[PDB]
């Protein structure tokens, strides 16, 4: 049983809502494929808001409906996130935009950094912010994340 490391880093503005949702289903998927010894795994946030917070109530209970948990705290994304983690997904293009920004004061960015969504196979690009909604858009993120990340890991596996 041998291989390479692999990492991803998942990302939001917060990392309250959506990016542990991601995290964990990934985590979940690679541990349901024997594989979690290949992978480093993490999320954190464009923002530095919300820093040491645990994720949403609605995030937490979502991801219990389904049978995962998560004991993630908010972190920000740094500047060594761009050197060590070989890819960087995030949910929407603000967020696109602003790592983008941030990684040019990297000289040695190694990761690719992408939209989540365009693993879809459904074509949902984006992921919505679901702060103000109630909880069956959590369950549509829950979704989406599902979809592209089992898609992101057939790619890259």
């Amino acid at each position: 049983a041998e291989q390479v490391t692999k990492s991803v880093l998942f990302v939001c503005l917060g990392n309250i809502c959506r990016s542990p949702i991601a995290e964990a289903v990934f985590r979940k998927l690679v541990t349901d494929q024997n594989i979690s010894d290949n992978w480093v795994i993490d999320s954190g946030a464009v923002s530095d808001w919300n820093v040491g917070r645990s994720p949403d109530p609605r995030a937490v209970s979502c991801l219990r409906n389904h049978g995962i948990n998560t004991a993630h705290k908010a972190r920000q994304v740094t500047k060594e996130d761009f050197v060590t983690f070989d890819y960087i997904l995030c949910m929407d293009e603000s967020n696109l935009r602003d790592l983008n920004r941030k990684s040019n004061q990297v000289k040695n960015c190694r990761a690719k950094i992408e939209l989540l969504g365009s693993y879809d196979p459904q074509k949902q690009l984006i992921i919505e912010d679901p702060y103000y909604g109630n909880d069956a858009d959590f369950e549509t993120v829950y979704q989406q994340c599902v979809r592209c990340c089992r898609a992101f890991l057939e790619k890259v596996r």
